[PDB]
């Protein structure tokens, strides 16, 4: 049950959400369908259950990575936008909606790492890596450092390694290749090594946190950081002067950060399928549809191209597509576990000095594939436990029999 | 040893054994060999053991299912019939009998989900499925039922599950390609979508087992019912003017009902493999050989293409063929066991409604993995303790080191 | 650490070390740097510890086998010799020394079984395992056996085994496939048969191991057995006439026995990587670096030709090197682990009468599949420990970092 003749759309309480529901309220005041939108809380876990009974929203709105886990369980809907339409959005966006060949969702908005300088200590932001280690001896005459960002996460270190030819899995064809991945290849192999070169040449600490380096950008105790567009608000309160630019390059290649896109999926269970399909290519994913969420609480960087082109004008959001573009969209496969928890030890054991960067990373194939039997295990034993309950219940009873 | 100069076959209790025992008696006058026909309690499950060491009979009767996990193990015998004895029996027969590329027992007998209707009641079976909700409706005026069968099992669902293009392991070459399934595919879906439609329209309960449907059909309560031919003589019983006919059709298109077919395996430590060959080829599989077995209890369809033309003058064994040519063989491979597991929860979530279609489809591949999982588990501690003992008995203790 | 402008080496305490050492003098009074040879207590499982944190030896001296596993480790660096040295050594060597593609150490050591026969009881030794069964009534009616050797161990069985098609894994394309398993393929079963054949007619003893079998060689009560080159030392007091030869042939075809590189391999963390290059290519792999080495302790079979011709007027060395090229290297992969469990299992239940052949090597795939289970298994767990206290790292650090993080400045 979901209610045939009207929509509702589920969201998280951090967006603008009041601006989607003045989308909704152009759509009544044409069609004469009314569309409720509801911020629920942990939209993210309540979804697979209560879309698996045939519950649940029409729409949902989420980071595409976890709409993976939603088709695989068969939730979300296949979309059908024409030619023309996928011409309206960054052609790259749509790699990131796809699960087994079909599309899946629609991409809404663009996240990425960028880098963050201050602009009182520092007017021109390094366009290399390799430049990096002569800038912090030259700011540590003044009592400074050069560059100060969270090491603890693959998430934020991960934008250097994959720099030389480093990846997650490889992309082709449109589906992931499990059998290939690209963590102890050559490109990996020196971006890490440039990391682990940085710490022991104390131009950076091995424990340095998120709150550790926030906290130093934005008191200017540092030059630089790398943080993402949820970063800034924080950084406009400090009063700092700051500039949001493109990422460093690394042997001339440049920086992959990881790429999140807020993207939105139809409910499978949906019987008002088309016109979720007109509310979300025709009124939302147009320039005053997304004006309208966007001056609730800004979406960032956009996928609509005639729309990012006009907040592009703001430095801060052509940087943060800039990054994007040239960096590796995020995974949104099951496997995607095990490859945070291995990538997470290899860096933290090579920064550490326990392990050497060729050995860290050696580690990780087999750390990895430890991890994926964890899960295979964990979900073999959790069926076994419906299985149990299933018979448990029919079968033989209390008062039943067979 | 098996014993060199006769032939002792293995054939379950509730065959034709002294029909075949005949058989066995009209090789002896012809060839002065004996033979000796046995029916022992749960052979199934002593085959394995006894044909491990090298004991066990010359000759097996049994469902061909359990003949791979027989072949897998090494305990039967490679057949070589040669093409013109496999023109004898029907072409897709032999496919149930092919492990690893090899051949490995002769076709005997072949079981498979029909539709049996009341002809009382109905004298006009729907041809479509389509049909059978608004046959329904029109039943329901006189306090009666269209069709009621087990829901419960995967076995009788799956004739429609399978018919728009659903099907368990893709089978080409001769071989299973067990990373092919075909259980989330849109023809399986479309397929289940119907099963459950129907019960949400209260045409069918969501939890009518094979007790519930088979007594309702024998009262007279409802016009049809899918069963096998075992079914029949309950029905025979209940004195109902009955008849056997071709499953509906959904989608335009047939459904698929797994078929089971009887198969003859040679031992591999037979040293009457000749024997055997003579035996089955010569002797049982002709019209005569067969007629003495189905004389004393019936095998239903067979393999033979002479004998079951024969035999399709009965119109419940042309049915039984019938639906058996345009449905698919009941694969012979160890991933069936995970694959009954998760589509049995399939079905059964999606008929309660705990599941959609789509839902509960698509965690069929999830439970198959999670059944190999705890399936593989199992051999792993099997293996540990079998090391456990040879090492720790056999290898060294008080007495040795 | 592991000092750069020096080179230390590691090797066996069984081996050579003190004529490597002098090989390291020669190197030190050219060049002018100072070679240590050192020989630890179980280096082979301290080598993994140490060169993981970046320390350890800089050549390291290990049957190939073993390296394997150092290579998944990324514990030893691509070694580079170009087209004209390899050419100095046996193009089958190489082949062991290979993973992943890269070459990753140099092959010094060839070692292989061999037929060792009883010269005054047998001068003439079977050229074919198929007049073994006639040759042993024949001295049964002298109080003597024809041939005993090993069958608890597969090592030793399974070069009959593979003769006429046996395999643990295909290599092709310098690869090892190990979805392409031939233990029950039509060959195996045809050797394990013969094997199996050959104990029901009392010509050898299911219960026969490694200590019955030398012994019973050693005093003089069989004619053949079945061993290394690690056996002739104990042969050669006894006092016995005895002869190193080719392995019977089994169905025309030659038996099959597995092949044991020793190996010197660069470490990963050295920073004397082209220096232990100009070392084992231009003083160790010649004649005279060898010669030394050799004449501390035997290295029997050597990979490079120009020695082996030399060390092959040894008819017991060129018998070693005759077998070994005759057979197939043994896979430095983690596979194996498995499926010596399982081949195991299946010798010596086929030998029993516990399972017959088919059966024994149609469960040796099963019992393969589940070893590999269990140490993935195993793997896992060791995996979620070293997570699970690494965790508490992590909370020791943060009261670490936010000290001296200030101190240095604060
Ligand atoms: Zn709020
Ligand atoms: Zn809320
Ligand atoms: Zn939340
Ligand atoms: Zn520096
Ligand atoms: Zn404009
Ligand atoms: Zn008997
Ligand atoms: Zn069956
Ligand atoms: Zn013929
Ligand atoms: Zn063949
Ligand atoms: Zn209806
Ligand atoms: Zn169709
Ligand atoms: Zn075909
Ligand atoms: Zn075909
Ligand atoms: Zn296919
Ligand atoms: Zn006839
Ligand atoms: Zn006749
Ligand atoms: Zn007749
Ligand atoms: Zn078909
Ligand atoms: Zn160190
Ligand atoms: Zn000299
Ligand atoms: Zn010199
Ligand atoms: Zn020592
Ligand atoms: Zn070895
Ligand atoms: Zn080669
Ligand atoms: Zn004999
Ligand atoms: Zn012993
Ligand atoms: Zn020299
Ligand atoms: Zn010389
Ligand atoms: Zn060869
Ligand atoms: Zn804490
Ligand atoms: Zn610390």
């Amino acid at each position: 049950k979901i209610e045939e003749g009207k929509l509702v759309i589920w969201i998280n309480g951090d967006k603008g959400y009041n601006g989607l529901a003045e989308v909704g309220k152009k759509f009544e005041k044409d069609t004469g369908i009314k569309v409720t939108v509801e911020h629920p809380d942990k939209l993210e876990e309540k979804f697979p259950q209560v879309a698996a009974t045939g519950d649940g929203p029409d729409i949902i709105f989420w980071a595409h990575d976890r709409f993976g886990g939603y088709a695989q369980s068969g939730l979300l809907a296949e979309i059908t936008p024409d030619k023309a339409f996928q011409d309206k959005l960054y052609p790259f966006t749509w790699d990131a909606v796809r699960y087994n060949g079909k599309l899946i969702a629609y991409p809404i908005a663009v996240e990425a790492l960028s880098l963050i300088y201050n602009k009182d200590l520092l007017p021109n932001p390094p366009k290399t890596w390799e430049e990096i280690p002569a800038l912090d001896k030259e700011l540590k005459a003044k009592g400074k450092s050069a560059l100060m960002f969270n090491l603890q996460e693959p998430y934020f270190t991960w934008p250097l390694i994959a720099a030389d030819g480093g990846y997650a899995f490889k992309y082709e064809n449109g589906k992931y290749d499990i059998k290939d991945v690209g963590v102890d290849n050559a490109g990996a192999k020196a971006g890490l090594t440039f990391l682990v070169d940085l710490i022991k040449n104390k131009h950076m600490n091995a424990d340095t946190d998120y709150s550790i380096a926030e906290a130093a950008f934005n008191k200017g105790e540092t030059a630089m950081t790398i943080n993402g567009p949820w970063a800034w608000s924080n950084i406009d309160t400090s009063k700092v002067n700051y500039g949001v630019t493109v990422l460093p390059t690394f042997k001339g290649q440049p920086s992959k950060p990881f790429v999140g896109v807020l993207s939105a999926g139809i409910n499978a269970a949906s019987p008002n399928k088309e016109l979720a399909k007109e509310f979300l290519e025709n009124y939302l994913l147009t320039d005053e549809g997304l004006e309208a969420v966007n001056k609730d609480k800004p979406l960032g960087a956009v996928a609509l191209k005639s729309y990012e082109e006009e907040l592009a004008k703001d430095p801060r959001i052509a940087a943060t597509m800039e990054n994007a573009q040239k960096g590796e969209i995020m995974p949104n496969i099951p496997q995607m576990s095990a490859f945070w928890y291995a990538v997470r030890t290899a860096v933290i054991n090579a920064a550490s000095g326990r392990q050497t960067v060729d050995a860290a990373l050696a580690a990780a194939q087999t750390n990895a594939a430890a991890m994926a039997t964890l899960e295979k295990l964990m979900k073999a034993f959790e069926s076994l436990k419906s299985f149990q309950q299933q018979q448990q219940q029919q079968h033989q009873h209390q008062h039943q029999q067979q």
